[PDB]
């Protein structure tokens, strides 16, 4: 009735690092070798067929379909023995003796007059039948799920598995044996309705019948093995060529345990055992040491890593985990149910997750969050989910078909989605809230041959015999080709424009070399143990890394020599960060709770304090200066984490959402309301502000704006079949011509009158090299070095820009500090400028020389790094001006200057501007932007199309060639997405870094480092089809196409 | 040739778009089903009456390894060594036929 | 049908509409050196320093052999079983005597 014995969060990771070492179990000096590497193939169906092999070296079965050690899921066996009764052998090779009936080991048995049925924790059940000629042994006959889906097995004479048949009584697989080893499988074949055949895998055996070689349908060897006299494996070789060699030894227990492992790359490991005390030691060539201590049950109780971190565990009968204890004393505790189902977990902070299950099956009925909010589920008598209920009370409904496949979803507000499924378990037709279907088409092998959208456009795919993708193709005719090698360790991607990108790997599968279209070679270097050491750039400059015993990043060196050194606590968390300049240091210190979450940051600039909710969602923040004033922020979320209120020194921001999660409306500090009427996502979306209609959108069957109303005038859009914007018109005009790579190469502005046209030229890698205008009034040419450092024209057509330090370009000159930060800039338009930086690498003070002398501008930053105020002082500290900002989640919303207020309204959730509102009350005036494809504005129109402000730009940095305004006084500063012009210095702000439009580069390296790319000063390959609004949610520390810690 | 006269009877042919013979008829009947590699894998002889069908199985290299008839009155299986030397069935499923000298096959 | 080539990789591949791949590998002179069928059957060639074929090795392992004269004219050919053919050439690069020797009368 239970206790069926056998013989073999942060806590869930510590436990998994000690149970197994190197595939080598810790307590048992054995092997376990099962993963996707041994997953020979997989077939579609209501019940998938997964051919997963397993090797243990501890099972006692000397014979089988694949030899000693190896096992297959369909070799399950049941034996009946005298009481000193019933025994079950699983896929993993664990001998389970039940006896004469739920068990805590996740196994259920019940015997019927004619057969026996075993159900696991989930709905999968397996049915045995008596073995012909033997009443003391049983063999697998049927498999099934909670639904009616099932698999049958048909055996041959001599009791050898022959066929596997599906629920519809149709054969799928067939086994073929040999003559030398009739008990060993040789080939596996697949059957189609056409009575055809196709081989999937082949096996070759040694002189002892032990599996030695595996081959695919294409005859390419994938895996090799070798064996000792006792059938114990000593060598296994993967597909990439990597060879692992083992050794075995005999102990006083008359059981064989592994003692030594090595490879062809120099990696080595040595194991030592002391069974009296249950102690296991592991040693490496690097002199690293690991220690484990286990109990008589062969369960781990003590773990000691290379760093002397100590973990302890407590075990209960039936092999359940009760408690885990960390080096700091923090205790994780668990509590189960009578059936073994987990009920509660509690962590050192005392925040508990709880769940209440059912009785018929192991299904969760209620879930509880640490805050107390609960999720409710109610099921169908067959186990299928029928409805879900959230804390807010909003319900969701599902309908399940006969075979347990969902066919209709009803969400809140009555929105309905419907689906049709294939007999093999493959989706065919999907419908949205409206009648807009997307359909699929499948090939004989069961892959996605084609996809059909609402408009009827077809996309086609051509696969290999093994399913590996080769080509993708569109209706317009463009195609993409992929080149791969099973063992060649080479891959290639061919752009629709014909250009190829190559990748080369190593024996471990790690990327080693990349080659671009123009031969730019990027290389990587690895240690014997697989740890990255050097990353070598296109030009030759290399970044370097150095790792500690625990494989935690210790030191990072950039191109210029600037180094970062990290210090880790006893629980694998950083507490000290040191930045050393290239040939004084900067130190940041941290203080964190028992869990990983951060409380305090200390810098020479001051102190920062944080406060979270039990769900690890930030609720309060503070910064206190060094003997100075203090500022603070507060937040307030909803039951689902939705942010409802944000309170700061500026005031209060209030949001209200819909049941679908959309942002229905918002309230400003000035108490005005923004309302947005969603239909989930579709037509007749509207923006109303406080009662004044601003813009109403009419959308197409893909939910793309085809018409936009901007007052008394309307704007229309026309898109291509492939989905690219082709033309735009404005009548109460413009055309874009692209390339095969979707780059923008031509832009016509007039068709009804003398056409004005513009051109751009790109390299194969997207870098823009030239620019011309149809008026012939402009001409620009750009030259780039490898690694994308701009060059000063043909004067320096060839030459290395060291460390990506741009020193001169035309009349500009730059100077750089030891940390890579610009300090001095020299030009003619605005003279010489100097900059000063905070400890967090932020810009505070800019000094400029003017006819009035040395003017100054100082920037004020909030706790999170956002910009709130800017102040300009003339000489002798005489204030000239001040401007203040109001954000809305990393997106500018309002700005305020002397008796002036400006509100920005965007389109959708992007940074792209749509409308600008000036003044309050009767003084409110509404104006509309006319943006380009990149969001860069070109004219600002009142109603009736009056161009109040017009601009023309260069390609880079939207540097102004001409601007014109009449009586309108407010300045336009938006420029690119995320940017705001600072006329007092001429450098854009973005959100976290300043941008120099003269050279198209940032003035300081990326705070996050290599995550942003190899070049730390780069904005993008081209500013016409790329964006980088952040220049880098909430950032506790510190690109897109058209380790740092966060919340 | 779409039509051929053979005396008092006429014969008609129907070809696929790709150019492969698909069916043939003879009235004053037969159908071929191919594979993606254009190999012949099925041959039906009757459509107006009880259909009689035949099958063939090929390797990836085109070598024919099996043959079956819809009447179930015939069954043949062929095993080849590397270099395409016929083998005497499973009795010699593996082994080198030296110099392509075939010495025995069934009673020969 | 898909074709795979390398500008300097000296590897080529043809993918049948049925999905199966045939591979060819060349040498520094561009001469074919190895062929691999869909099922791994490997056919190999051997060349002399001067680019003259010497051996043609079959799928199983049996090899045909060749021997050339000063003028790069075929002199001797050996089959798998040892049967040899020897050619005699006149003063104007034309054959006048053909001798077939059985494996161990002509």
């Amino acid at each position: 009735k239970g206790k069926f014995l056998s013989n073999l969060s942060q806590a869930t990771n510590a436990l998994t690092q000690a149970v197994v070492a190197s595939p080598v179990h810790a307590a048992t000096g054995a092997k376990v070798l099962g993963a996707d590497d041994d997953l020979d193939f997989t077939l579609p169906g209501l019940m998938p067929i997964e051919w997963q092999r397993f090797y243990n070296s501890r099972d006692e079965r000397r014979d089988g379909l694949l030899g000693a050690g190896w096992s297959l899921p369909y070799e399950i066996s049941v034996q009946i023995e005298p009481h000193p009764r019933l025994l079950y052998i699983d896929e993993q090779g664990r001998r389970i003796d039940m006896g004469s009936s739920p068990g805590e080991g996740l196994s259920v048995r019940r015997n019927e007059n004619g057969q026996l049925l075993i159900e696991s924790s989930d709905g999968i059940y397996r049915l045995f039948e008596p073995l012909p000629g033997d009443s003391s042994r049983l063999r697998l006959s049927l498999l099934g799920d909670r639904n009616d889906n099932r698999l049958h097995l048909e055996y041959d004479s001599s009791g050898r598995l022959w066929l596997l048949r599906d629920t519809f009584e149709q054969a799928q697989l067939e086994l073929s044996y040999s003559t030398l080893w009739p008990g060993r499988i040789a080939q596996v074949e697949r059957l189609y309705p056409d009575q055809q055949r196709e081989v999937l895998v082949s096996y070759d055996y040694d002189a002892a019948g032990d599996l030695a070689q595996v081959r695919d349908s294409e005859g390419q060897v994938q895996r090799r093995f070798a064996y000792d006299a006792g059938h114990r494996m000593i060598e296994h070789q993967l597909a990439t060529g990597l060879r692992c060699f083992y050794q075995w030894t005999q102990f006083a227990d008359q059981q064989w345990r592994v003692t030594r492992h090595w490879t062809d790359e120099g990696d080595s490991y040595q194991y030592d055992y002391d069974l009296e005390a249950g102690i296991t030691q592991v040693t490496d060539s690097l002199q690293r040491l690991s220690r484990r201590r286990w109990n008589s049950q062969l369960q781990i109780v003590e773990y000691t890593d290379n760093l002397n971190q100590t973990w302890a565990f407590e075990w209960n009968d039936e092999r359940q985990l009760l408690s885990a204890t960390d080096p700091l004393g923090g205790r994780y505790a668990y509590s189960y149910d009578e059936t073994g189902n987990l009920i509660a977990e509690t962590d050192p902070l005392g925040h508990s997750h709880s769940t209440l299950w059912l009785e018929h099956w192991s299904l969760p009925q209620t879930l509880t969050d640490p805050a107390g909010e609960s999720w409710h589920l109610r099921y169908d008598p067959r186990g299928n989910c029928i409805a879900e209920v959230d804390p807010l009370g909003q319900v969701t409904q599902y309908r399940h078909d006969a075979h347990g496949q969902v066919v209709e979803i009803i969400d809140a507000a009555g929105r309905s989605r419907k689906m049709r499924w294939n007999s093999s378990g493959q989706l065919l037709e999907h419908l949205d809230c409206s009648g807009y279907p997307t359909r699929f088409e499948y090939d004989r092998r069961g892959n996605v041959k084609a996809i059909i959208d609402a408009l009827g456009e077809h996309t086609r795919f051509h696969y290999d015999c093994q399913g590996r993708l080769l080509s993708s193709q569109l209706a317009d005719g463009r195609a993409e080709h992929f080149q791969r090698s099973s063992n060649g360790q080479l891959q290639g991607y061919t752009d629709p424009s014909g250009y190829t990108t190559l990748y080369q790997y190593n024996r471990r599968g790690q990327i080693r070399q990349r080659i671009d279209a123009h031969g730019r070679q990027v290389r990587f270097d690895y240690d014997a143990y697989g740890r990255l050491l050097a990353l070598t750039n296109e030009n030759g400059e290399s970044y370097r890394f150095a790792w500690d015993a625990g494989n935690r990043l210790s030191e990072q060196q950039d191109l210029d020599g600037s180094a970062k050194r990290y210090g880790y606590d006893l629980l694998n968390n950083v507490v000290e960060l040191q930045s050393h300049p290239a040939p004084a240091p900067i130190i940041h210190r941290f203080e964190r709770d028992a869990v990983g979450r951060l409380l305090a940051k200390i810098t020479d600039d001051g102190r920062s304090q944080y406060t979270y909710d039990p769900l690890n969602q930030l609720t309060a923040a503070s910064f206190t200066d060094n003997l100075g004033n203090q500022q603070a922020l507060s937040f307030s979320y909803d039951a689902l984490g939705q942010l409802l209120e944000e309170h700061t020194v500026a005031g209060s921001l209030i949001h209200r959402y819909d049941e679908l999660g959309n942002l229905t409306q918002t309230q400003l500090p000035d108490k005005r309301w923004l309302n947005r009427l969603y239909y989930g996502s579709g037509h007749l979306h509207q923006i109303n502000l406080d009662g004044q209609v601003v813009s109403d959108f009419q959308r197409d069957r893909l939910h793309r704006e085809v018409l936009r109303t901007q007052g008394q005038i309307s704007t229309r859009s026309e898109y291509d079949r492939c989905g690219r914007l082709r033309a735009r018109l404005q009548h109460s005009e413009r055309h874009l011509e692209y390339d095969d790579s979707d780059n923008l190469v031509g832009l016509a502005e007039r068709h009804a009158t003398g056409q004005h046209r513009q051109l751009f030229h790109y390299d194969a890698t997207g870098r823009i090299i030239a620019s011309q205008d149809g008026l012939q009034g402009q001409k620009e040419t750009f030259a780039y070095d490898a690694a994308a450092n701009l060059l000063d024209g043909p004067k320096a057509g060839a030459g290395l820009v060291v460390h990506n330090k741009l020193l001169t370009y035309q009349d500009k000159r730059y100077r750089y500090d030891a940390f890579g930060r610009m300090i001095e800039k020299r030009s003619g338009r605005r003279g010489v400028q100097r900059f000063a930086y905070d400890a967090e690498h932020r810009l505070i003070e800019v000094r400029n020389q003017t006819s009035s002398g040395e003017t100054l501008v100082r920037m004020r930053y909030d706790v999170l790094g956002r910009r709130i105020s800017k102040s300009e002082y003339d000489s002798q500290g005489n204030l000239l001006g001040e401007t203040r900002f109001v954000w809305d989640g990393l997106r500018l919303l309002q700005e305020q200057r002397n008796q002036q207020t400006s509100l920005y309204v965007y389109e959708d959730l992007g940074h792209a501007p749509l409308a600008r509102v000036d003044g309050l009350g009767a003084q409110q005036k509404i104006r509309y932007y006319h943006n380009d494809l990149n969001g860069l504005p070109q004219q600002l129109c009142e109603p009736d199309g009056h161009s109040v402000w017009q601009a023309r730009y260069q390609v880079w940095g939207n540097t102004v060639e001409e601007i014109r305004e009449p009586y309108y006084i407010e300045e336009q500063n938006l420029r690119f997405q995320g940017q705001y012009l600072d006329r007092e210095t001429g450098l854009h702000f973005n959100t976290f870094r300043f941008y120099d439009p003269d050279i198209g580069r940032f003035t300081t390296p990326d705070p996050i480092g290599l995550a942003g790319g190899l070049n730390l000063y780069q904005y993008a390959p081209n500013p016409i089809g790329w964006i980088d609004p952040l220049g880098w949610n909430y950032h506790v520390f510190e690109k897109l196409t058209k380790q740092f810690e966060v919340a």
